[PDB]
């Protein structure tokens, strides 16, 4: 009978670094290393899961965590690492958004193209969960990234997505164009050469994305995969996150100041009271080029603009 325990970043790392010869070469998708021990083998994974197989499974486990509980699961591929198992060292193409939820600026979609040549270059820049980096690490990684691996980025300006969305179209069929849009420019500049993979984000059903694309005069695809999470299946991905980011952040500096006031950032009371000043300061109209107006943060802004 073998065992399993959920391993945080500690004990992966001290069950790793204790025994030696340790196996990280030919294992499964998602295992991180396997420890060949006497009546007993050891299979930890990405996702913290420790498997323990043998006749001293049960002595084994002990000796990292009280409560091991038994299981009839064994040493094989994880589900949630099949996609990246098989696209992780691919050249591909990855793609993300940005400012979908933010109130003042557009949406940014940014693809970007990293060979396999590249991908360690770009991970050691540390690209990893982009999510948690902040603005000020944004603006020192995203250049060195724009300036080694070549890259595509399509924004949706406040002008033009208020006159999509007054027409009747949805922010997800925004998304799904600008992606679409966005994966072209790069495709045809990268060409002669031809990515091996193209990721996109699973923001919707890929039915429902394509579908969106139907009179779309050039769709891409073609070893196009929709995955979840995708920044954990490729580097390509992480690297189209900080650039949109960067860019956007970039919009936004450019539109505060032909607004003449801080933008601030998300659809918080800060942005409401924000948009009141703009109002009273340049008037109505003024939301028009920087603001997502279907918003309910524009009936807000404007009772608090009314009301003194």
């Amino acid at each position: 009978s073998n065992y399993v325990i959920q391993a945080d970043q500690q004990l992966l790392d001290a069950l790793r670094a204790h025994y030696e010869g340790a196996l990280s070469d030919r294992l499964p998708a998602g295992a991180l290393f396997a420890v060949k021990r006497p009546d007993v083998v050891i299979t930890a994974y990405r996702s913290g899961k420790v498997l323990f197989q043998g006749k001293a499974a049960e002595q084994e486990a002990a000796k990292w965590i009280s409560g091991a509980s038994a299981s009839n699961e064994t040493a094989d591929h994880q589900p949630s690492a099949l996609a990246a198992h098989q696209l992780g060292s691919l050249s591909a193409i990855g793609s993300d958004e940005v400012g979908t939820g933010d109130y003042f600026g557009p949406i940014v979609v940014a693809a970007a193209y990293v060979d396999r040549p590249h991908i360690a270059k770009i991970a050691a820049l540390g690209v990893k969960d982009s999510k948690q980096l902040n603005d000020e690490a944004i603006k020192r990684i995203a250049p060195a990234i724009m300036e080694t691996v070549p890259h595509a980025v399509t924004v949706l300006d406040n002008p033009q997505y208020n006159r999509w969305q007054r027409s009747g179209m949805p922010q997800t069929k925004m998304k799904a164009l600008l992606h679409n849009r966005t994966l072209v420019k790069l495709v045809d500049a990268i060409a002669p050469a031809e990515p091996e993979a193209i990721i996109i984000d699973e923001f919707l059903k890929r039915d429902s994305y394509f579908r969106y694309l139907s009179d779309e005069d050039r769709i891409i695809r073609e070893r196009v995969h929709c995955l979840p999470k995708a920044e954990s299946v490729h580097v390509s991905v992480a690297a189209a996150s900080i650039i949109a980011r960067y860019v956007f952040l970039e919009e936004m500096e450019q539109l505060s100041r032909a607004v003449g006031l801080l933008l601030p950032k998300g659809a918080g009371a800060i942005v409401d009271e924000a948009a009141a000043r703009i109002i009273r300061a340049r008037g109505e109209e003024m939301l028009e080029t920087c603001a997502k107006l279907h918003f309910a943060n524009t009936k807000k802004a404007l009772a608090i603009a009314k009301r003194r």
